[PDB]
């Protein structure tokens, strides 16, 4: 879930 939240934010 926060891996991917924080790849999509960049």
């Amino acid at each position: 879930a926060l891996a991917a939240a924080l790849a999509q934010a960049l």
